[PDB]
């Protein structure tokens, strides 16, 4: 499993680094926007805060297949850990090809369709991102996108992983984890989600007041 | 994964060479009709639009088994890296064992049923190419023949593939690649159609907006 | 895969042979009957009408385990390397271990039941012959019982294969293949429909007709 | 329920009318040639054999609408309680719409898919007949057909039968009546075997044994 | 629900008619000559262990549907109110036809599959019996058998029940129940099975103790 | 649905009895054993609890018919709207019909399995009562036997009730409840789980902050 | 597959070793006692009947841990390949602890459940015999348990066996073949109804008619 | 299979690890506090309870993920083969990977969902702890959640092993077993019932009798 934060939040990161195994973290253009602050300053903040290790992802913004290979090795100039994610059209597929012969790490992302996902694989992305909610929120099924997607690169392109993205709950990202992907990425909100419960809580209460009761204090 | 496209369209062909993966195309007698070209100039054409590479299929127009071994020697004759497409009839089966024995690579074609399709392969044929269209459209059931040749290949014939073909739509396509064949042949509107979405397209102008909102300018 | 014909009749074979990839024909008492033949005859002419090579099988008639592991050895003087079907029952089961430390190779042959079938196998059976149409005729399920004979192989008796045998309909031999059945007999008419198709023929009839339409001819 | 025979054999019928059952005896072209009487003396002779009673059917035989329409008027001629068989095709569905217009009963033949059979249901049809048999044998699944088939008229056409036809074993007739349809046709070896069983027999044969044991008689 | 007993057992009738909600008692040629008292004898001995009511069933001995309507006679006028069994044979269909005619209740007996028991059911018989066991124990399924038969007769027959039979465990009796046959007969080691437990006798044991323990008695 | 607490603790059904919408109240043995209490002062006390209404269950306790007959006449003189249970046993189903005549109401007790049940009903038991927590104790399937019991009732005696009992954890009762029994009987500690709630709890205090946050109270 | 006969008729084991393919034979208390023959006499009559050779079973008689490994020593000192079947109680797993420490082959049997039988099995126990009859006599499901059984065999303990036993028909027996049990040991009756059937005899009887209308004899 | 009794009850450890194969004891705060014993006396008994050997679980009680660290040094200073307990929390989660880089192995507790599971796994827990019957009390599914972290730790972290806890019902345990839990703690009281049972107490009694009846003694 490669876990993954979906921010550009670097304090967050750096305070959830210790608490998560983290691979490192994931950016899109509309994620880096909300943070005002420019890649060739975020990535290398990111890098820090997650103690000076890790894999990053960001996404080239070109139109075009030679466009977005400028912008990717702009991209792995900035710093040294970096998988460069390209939306999966027809001159992305043309700049995966041109990337897989350069030997530059890509991401084929704005996956809404299985076959899509796989072609961008057979191009070369290591990785491939359905965007799980888009797809849940614009009338289809997001998970029967990774199920299908997921089977796809089992069946027909192994060497990628699926890095499933864009979720609102936790239950999309655990039936992606239950779907078999590879790799995730968590926004802020449900990757908190999962590690707090009032239930859990209320277990712990429990455990210290039968403690308390029995020797008098909470601790060991 | 062998990707194909089932055209005579050289422009197009090369055109989609640098976008798609491709692993060569597939013609039919059809397909070469309508593209008013004789194999003896497409073949060498598709060759190149393929940038020099690639494998092609062609297929047989005899009646006779002999008359069929005749055709795939002229057909091996024009290119080299090419397959022999024999339709799967009485005569078509004979064929096939002959070319096995000659050392001439063939595909069962035509296939409209699953016995039918594991016939050719136990005859020596390497691909087995189901019309997954024409079945749905004479009011069968396209996808599940897939799936039972599949299972057929699998348990059966496992040297032979299924080369998956006759698409109207991308779900067809999905559902053959979901069923496990190995390789599949797409006419261009159904290949293009995989890799152009509204809701992909949407995506990337609403990431260029924010990433413009935030930082005055469109690009990295 | 090991594809058989089940008949007695020779001309049929040798047609047949030339088209389907044969492992050889099986035999039983009224197959033989209804050709006229004994088969001190009708087994070297089956022989020949395979190329000289392929496997036969043919069928004791005594009803004492003794009297059957005479037969069988009449059988092998015929054939010396035919396979001996053994009608599953008290006598039959007792020959099949008897022809087994003999180092004959035996068929459990009227198999109506899975169980049955099995026991065959456990006592020293290559092959297990379930007669899937008889158990349909007489109000039972004859696919189910091959997919329970199968599982039962697979799990208790691998070195043993299902030969499925008796058929009205091509379906219930695709059946029998899907059900993961290692070899199979097929009589002449079901062995024809196979590969017999209108919807085959037609669509060569189009390619002929759009080939002929574009070059006035339909030669390669 | 309405249980058929398919046959022109007058004596065979007379013979079963007295065994089963029987709504009626179904004709078709082929099945009138092979018992070599028109059908102005045939279809007298199967109303006397069935007792001057049930429900006859017989099919056209002209390729337009209009002579379709023609020869249902003579077939209604011949027989009281007649209904005209009428191919689906083009110009069978025309004529269906004709016949429903004009109050000639009608029954939509040669059906090979549930599309198919469900339009002429629409048109007037009060029967739909599905040769099973012969999508079984060209590489279909003619009882997935039969249960599209029926869905489709219980949700669409619930006025109208099927009336499924075309049988090589007793599983697929079985399977038919399973999946709902209330009418069937049956030739006369499936027929037969329905209510010919070796178990059966060799029950019967037990009890009589039974009975001599106690009773030194095999009669009541 | 019509709970039967099928024994010639008359002292076992007595004593387990006061335990059971019993219908009557079903009889076959068998069980009668294992009691070794002739039917004009058992039958009345029967209707009054029963405490003078109830429904009574035997089996027709005759070979030709006339006997077997004659049968049906003497049997009706040894028990005017009794149900006719007669085996599902072809002269067996022949009878029910003429017993339905002359009013005379039947139920098909000796029923080894669905289709049969159907057919005698359209034939006039008010019950149909499968033979549960000796299916099960003649290699096929006697409960699917049951839930094909149950299923034909809900589609096909409304007015017709299935009367399971044949039982060597509880689980073939409660299977059938499930599968929704609407009467039942149950040998008498069967039916005491249902109603005889450890696991209860226990629970019974425990409340005495405990009972016991608080009371000093076992007393209400 | 009829919603029943299983218990002798008096002053806790008049604690809940504000809180559920309760039926009334079942008794065993056991169950008025730990309570110390006689029926005689009990049933009335319980009577009182529930607000001077509902329907309360007390246990046969003698080994034969006629004792347990007259154990229920001293049950239904203790008080008004009581139904006795009674063991499904031998001695106990002959209880149950005698009842049945005398019009007393009557539960079929110490069910164990689906068929037992069932004659319990056939015999005239109003409810039948799956010992669901003892059938998961010793190793079978509470929740199946249930199913299979309630598919009986409804199948076969569809005027009887099941009344679940005997649980441990709040999911076997919801189980039930799902499989559509239309009684229950809960003990206390299930109960109360089941409208205590670590998650529900932490909502309300939650909706409490938010509250105070915004209007600087914690009311309306 | 180990196949075994549960019997002490040593005449009936001679005829069936000449039949079936023997591993060898169980015993239980009730077989024993039925049989009139102490073990010391039993054992080697069986171990001859079988052609001196064979897996024996025989069972503990002792209540406590200590008494039931003075059993199985005595049982071992009677005959050489012997495996001790202790049943799966508190001080029988304690026994099956201590003989696995001794290095005496074990069987768990009395198993009503599945857990019960896989801590058999982790305590040593190289068979566990699931009685599966009577888990259906008693109102469970014998076949559910023996499916659950394997599972927890293949996951948590497979170098242990399910020993399949205590049967009343033939499709219990086929039921646990097919849930993968690799032992079964049948009673007389189920294992002679497995290869004795009135279709195969049918089949047979036809073969020799045809035979005899061919060629004047029945004999090859 | 890893066998836990779950208690602080010495005696009873000492009593039944005689019996069970126990891998050994795991402990709570709640169930160390039950039992009024200290942690640094509570483990050394244990110890030798199971007879000098297996494996200890206990839990820390500090909040803090450096608290945490600290007491998971004091208990494995008391015991040598000691697993420490974190609770997946936000500071959980922090100790367990600090407690990886130490090689202090953990189990994570206290889980209440498959994702909270799988991230203990991922951050270095060897087991982890779903409180089977806290979901299934508080209106959960505890089995789902077991079946869905199983899968998770199956796909994602195959080195770690589910320990299920937390159980009122054999059945919970059974089904925890059969979801494929490598490991498993049980209460006392479950423990008990699984080789606890009416039925097998039953089927000895018969057997001592049987015995008893043929050779005038209950010994070998
Ligand atoms: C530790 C996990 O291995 C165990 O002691 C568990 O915490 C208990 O099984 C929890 O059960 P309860 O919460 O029902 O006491
Ligand atoms: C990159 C993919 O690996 C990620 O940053 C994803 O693109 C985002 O999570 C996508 O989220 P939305 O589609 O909801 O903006
Ligand atoms: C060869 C098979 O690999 C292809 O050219 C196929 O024949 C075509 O896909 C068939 O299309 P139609 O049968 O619909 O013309
Ligand atoms: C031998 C089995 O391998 C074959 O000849 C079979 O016996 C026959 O196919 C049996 O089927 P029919 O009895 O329907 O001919
Ligand atoms: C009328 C109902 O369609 C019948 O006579 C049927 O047409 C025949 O059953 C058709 O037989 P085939 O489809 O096997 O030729
Ligand atoms: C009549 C059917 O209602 C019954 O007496 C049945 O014939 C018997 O139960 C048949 O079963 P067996 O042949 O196993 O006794
Ligand atoms: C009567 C049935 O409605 C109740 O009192 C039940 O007998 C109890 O629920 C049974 O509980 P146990 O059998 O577990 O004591
Ligand atoms: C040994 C394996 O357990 C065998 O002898 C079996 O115990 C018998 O099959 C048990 O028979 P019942 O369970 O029907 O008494």
């Amino acid at each position: 499993m490669e876990l993954y934060l979906d921010t550009s939040d670097v304090a967050a990161v750096k305070k959830l680094a210790r608490i998560f195994p983290l691979a490192g973290v994931t950016t899109n253009p509309s994620i880096v926007a909300a943070g005002k602050t420019p890649l060739d300053e975020l990535l290398p903040a990111l890098h820090d805060a997650l103690g000076g290790k890790g894999r990053l992802f960001a996404q080239v913004m070109a139109t075009t297949a030679e466009g977005m290979v400028e912008d990717a090795r702009k991209l792995r100039a900035i710093i040294n850990d970096l998988v460069v994610k390209v939306p999966v059209t027809v001159e992305g597929l043309a700049a995966i090809k041109m990337l897989k012969a350069e030997g530059i790490p890509t991401l084929g992302t704005a996956v809404y369709g299985a076959a899509q996902g796989m072609l961008s694989a057979l191009a070369g992305a290591e990785y491939v991102a359905p965007y799980v909610n888009r797809v849940d929120a614009q009338g289809g099924d997001g998970i029967q996108t990774v199920i299908e997607l997921q089977q796809l690169l089992t069946l027909h392109a192994p060497q990628s992983k699926v890095l499933a993205a864009s979720f609102k709950t936790p239950r999309q990202a655990l039936d992606c984890l239950l779907a078999g992907c590879e790799s995730i990425t968590l926004p802020l909100d449900v990757a908190q989600q999962f590690i707090t419960s009032p239930a859990v809580d209320a277990a712990i209460v429990k455990f210290e007041q039968d403690w308390q009761g029995a020797f008098g204090r909470t601790s060991i």
